[PDB]
């Protein structure tokens, strides 16, 4: 319950890595 | 409570799909 | 506790609106 | 448990700052 | 950025008028 | 944006034909 | 990217001076 | 996108050589 939430919020804090690095793909095209 | 949180964190893990695919719209313009 | 989490996950599901509309700012420059 | 979730949802509401300001990097290149 | 590029490409499409008319100067010396 | 830039760069690569052929006007007056 | 494009569009707006002055070469041979 | 724009701006900076040398054709007819 709480732990398998905290280990989703694991996944989001990966998505907010791939936000950053796949923005930084775009910024470094521009 | 916990379940209807986990099935929001469903929605975010959709938003972090549409992050990716609607970045990949931009990258593939550039 | 749970409710004042669910009404943050309110805020994120606003941030994932302003993700979309402030991407769609960029796409519609390009 | 709940508090150390709420202080992750701290981190996301930082990532959704750096979403905004590192989009606004791109928009202000364009 | 993009708008103040496309409005240089304004200036070039003036240079490619003044190309033309200041050749049409020479052609009408000849 | 990008497409309606690249399709100006269409127009310039016409101006750089009409550069050429309306010089080849002068060269064949001479 | 965009800056090192706009500073090519620098070079072209030099070529469209040296267009002009090296025509004004010919016009003043004629 | 950006790369296949900058490598048109390649082609124009060839047209602005062949501007030059095929004027330097005329100047050396005169």
């Amino acid at each position: 319950r709480m732990k398998x939430i905290e280990d989703k919020l694991x996944e989001i804090x990966s998505k907010x890595y791939h936000x950053e690095n796949e923005l930084a793909r775009i910024k470094k095209l521009l």
